[PDB]
């Protein structure tokens, strides 16, 4: 029975409200609702991976695994196996996976993030799952981040935060947050940036979503303009966003929005908002292609809609070879020739870079590069062709052009990382020197940029 090259993840998202589900939740695994929704012809067909976020979760982990289960089963006649559950008061991750790959998944890690300090420390924060896929590793990210439309600074804090400190993957990856450490990373949840328009405009707002004409709610929404101005979420991707806001809907209906100032809401307006959202970001050259991005119309047990996403990811086999792993395979080579960094630092230490891959036994550390000033007043770190050679532990052509090789460079001074980025090495030729470059960036915030040539010797 042949290993996969492609897997279909499903992410749902669900702010319940403190309100225990209604009886059926089918729609929301279907893809079924309002936005890019999944077609009819493959409703029984499960997906490989579904992980479920939820905020405001008032079922205990027994409960919502029950219920979630047994919606699986009836839309798909699968009993899913659960790969990992893990809450933080009530934010809750659940990881289910078809019983087939119950041997294909290892590695299982679980943790959260408790965002904001007294005060403000108490219900934010984020869960997390990672995993091994066969060769691929999979990260995943439920936070419920601070409410409020005019907390969007606080927001993109709780994100910094969540990334910084969220502790998932392969710890050997010390230089490397969670926005490096996975082949893909999904991040969703309650991210509650809102839609930025006056109080007054609140019945036009209704109107416009009525009518179906998003584009002038979305020109304003905090996430895509935040986005935009690399203050959050650099590097990530959204699918377009074709499903009426998420937030705040009257309870047991879906006709009304809910935005009026109340002491149960402190006394804040919440204007229609697209609270509830997936994002996500693949190392280079990796496929993946979202096959939905909606909400469902029929779930009204909470002041939210659930979201749903879906994915095909491309996934990698476990590679043995007569050599590698357990040794390398002189056959491979990795050259860098003509490399720089350029740092937006004013630090004036010498720089190392470090090279981490799974393709490597262990990570290899460079000699320090030569400063020079840069003509626009930034950092030149020059390594020219004085970078170690790398030696992969298996050669095979389709192995070795699937793999990435990630690079920090650090301060000889300190070892620590001023800047994170990776390298695909799916190149358009083998034994010829071709253009490479990454962005980098340390605690998710641009800090420079690294560029130069490859050179990839396979065994073909
Ligand atoms: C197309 C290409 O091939 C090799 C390099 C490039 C390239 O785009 N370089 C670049 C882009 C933007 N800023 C600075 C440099
Ligand atoms: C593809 C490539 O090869 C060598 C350099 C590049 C490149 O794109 N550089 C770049 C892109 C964006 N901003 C700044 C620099």
């Amino acid at each position: 029975q042949p290993e996969p090259d492609m897997i279909t993840i499903f992410i749902g998202t669900w702010n319940m409200g403190n309100a225990p589900p209604p009886k059926k939740i089918t729609s929301w695994f279907l893809s079924k609702g309002q936005g890019k929704t999944r077609d009819d012809s493959a409703d029984y067909i499960p997906h490989d991976i579904y992980v479920i976020g939820t905020q405001e979760d008032p079922l205990s982990e027994k409960e919502w695994l029950e219920i979630l289960k047994h919606s699986l089963q009836e839309i798909t006649s699968v009993t899913f196996k659960t790969v990992a559950i893990h809450t933080l008061w009530n934010i809750r991750i659940v990881v289910l996976a078809k019983p087939e790959h119950e041997n294909r998944i290892s590695h299982i890690c679980t943790d959260n993030v408790k965002t904001g300090i007294a005060n403000t420390l108490g219900n934010k924060g984020a869960v997390g799952v990672s995993f091994m896929f066969n060769g691929t590793s999979l990260g995943f990210v439920n936070s419920h981040l601070t409410s409020g439309s005019e907390k969007k600074l606080r927001r993109n804090q709780n994100y910094m935060n969540i990334l910084r400190f969220l502790a998932l993957g392969d710890k050997k990856l010390s230089p490397f947050n969670i926005t490096h450490r996975f082949t893909h990373l999904f991040w969703f949840g309650d991210l509650n940036y809102r839609v930025d328009l006056p109080t007054w405009e609140a019945e036009t707002i209704i109107q416009k979503i009525k009518q179906q004409q998003y584009a002038d709610l979305l020109s304003h929404d905090q996430l895509l303009t935040e986005r935009r101005e690399q203050k959050v979420f650099l590097h990530f991707e959204e699918e377009e966003i074709t499903f009426a806001p998420t937030y705040r809907f009257e309870r047991l209906t879906r006709d009304k929005y809910a935005y009026t100032k109340q002491k149960a809401t402190g006394m804040k307006y919440n204007l229609p908002s697209w609270c509830d959202r997936v994002l996500w970001k693949s190392y280079p050259l990796v496929h993946v292609v979202c096959q939905s991005y909606g909400s469902t119309s029929d779930i009204m047990t909470s002041d939210h809609s659930p979201v749903f996403a879906t994915f095909e990811a491309g996934v990698t086999s476990q590679f043995v070879s007569k050599n590698g792993p357990g040794t390398v395979d002189s056959q491979g080579q990795i050259e860098f020739l003509r490399c720089y960094a350029t740092l937006k630092t004013k630090s004036q230490t010498k720089f190392y870079l470090e090279f981490h891959s799974s393709c490597l036994e262990s990570f290899v550390k460079s000699q320090e590069g030569e400063n020079e000033e840069g003509s626009e007043g930034e950092l030149v770190v020059k390594f020219g062709e004085t970078l170690p050679k790398l030696k992969p532990i298996i050669s095979d052509p389709e192995y070795l052009l699937d793999q990435h090789i990630l690079i920090s460079i650090k301060s000889s001074d300190s070892d620590e990382s001023y800047g994170e980025g990776c390298i695909a090495l799916r190149l358009e030729a083998t034994e010829t020197q071709l253009p490479i470059y990454t962005p980098l960036t340390h605690h998710g915030e641009l800090t420079g940029h690294f560029q130069g040539e490859i050179k990839l010797q396979t065994s073909q």
